[PDB]
């Protein structure tokens, strides 16, 4: 693998200024803010996120943010952005319209086929070039990703996310929710390119129920079991039996046999072109 010379921008406190929470609880706590760069006197607007006060926390946002630094692709969140003082602070551009799964939420009635498949080709391109980097997301959801502006989102989140080595085709292991896991990786913790191909599957399920949530209702204890038997999420009602294959294909027990994100990209494209062709939904065209 080729030597990895990103810069890793140390930025000064004076540099920031907090403006408001954009969202708090058990993870930590993200700030909108502005930047001004040293020493210029453009105002960058920007997000930064910090660990609330509570043992490997801070080495492991520290790896996080190495991996936000190393990437530049339109659908990833790249590091801007790193601030010490007074603890911890991962600075990186501004996301206007917050988290994917809940902009479907508030805007369901405004949402048409056009937008939903090309949220599902950025994130399948966004995986795309993780997959060049051998970087296994283990988290991929809905709630993962995050809009700029209608038409263009970006996966975050890297926090457990772990890059292969050499002859490595799996990674074995954090607390990335079982309702968005393939079954090899609840069964033998088995992470790779394919099981991020699972959650995919779960994630453009989310989107095509506008913020549904998954087996919702069913403890997760149970899930083992249900997968096992073979059940898979229902058929949205807006989805053709073209869009939901696809779907289906991603939860499919082979993990190597799954489609594969380049395919995925190139499907979701080809549906983009004519859109209600293969989503179903109340007042659009
Ligand atoms: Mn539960």
């Amino acid at each position: 693998t080729a030597p990895n010379q990103a810069q890793l921008r140390i930025l000064k406190e004076t540099e920031l200024k907090r403006v408001k929470v954009l969202g708090s609880g058990a993870f930590g706590t993200v700030y909108k803010g502005i930047w001004v760069p040293e020493g210029e006197t453009v105002k960058i607007p920007v997000a930064i996120k910090i660990l609330n006060e509570t043992p490997k926390a801070n080495v492991e946002f520290m790896d996080e943010a190495l991996i936000m630094a190393s990437m530049d692709h339109p659908h990833l969140v790249r590091l801007l952005g790193v601030c010490l003082s007074p603890t911890i602070q991962l600075v990186t551009q501004l996301m206007p319209h917050g988290c994917l799964l809940e902009y479907v939420h508030e805007h369901k009635d405004n949402i048409g086929s056009q937008l939903l498949l090309n949220w599902c080709v950025q994130i399948a391109k966004g995986m795309m070039y993780l997959e060049e980097r051998r970087l296994v997301h283990r988290d991929l959801a809905a709630r993962n990703v995050l809009v700029k502006s209608p038409n263009h989102v970006k996966i975050t989140d890297f926090g457990l996310a772990r890059l292969l080595e050499g002859d490595e085709k799996e990674y074995n292991a954090g607390k990335m929710p079982i309702k968005w896991m393939a079954l090899e990786c609840i069964h033998y913790r088995k992470f790779t390119h394919q099981s991020d191909v699972w959650s995919y599957g779960v994630t453009i399920w989310e989107l095509m129920t506008f913020g549904g949530k998954p087996y919702d209702g069913i403890p997760t204890r149970e899930i083992p079991d249900l997968l096992e038997k073979g059940e898979r999420l229902p058929q949205p009602p807006i989805c053709t039996i073209d869009v939901y294959m696809v779907m289906v294909k991603c939860w499919m027990i082979d993990a190597d046999s799954r489609p594969k994100f380049k395919e995925l990209a190139a499907e979701f494209s080809r549906m983009a072109r004519d859109p209600q062709r293969y989503l179903v939904i109340q007042g659009d065209d």
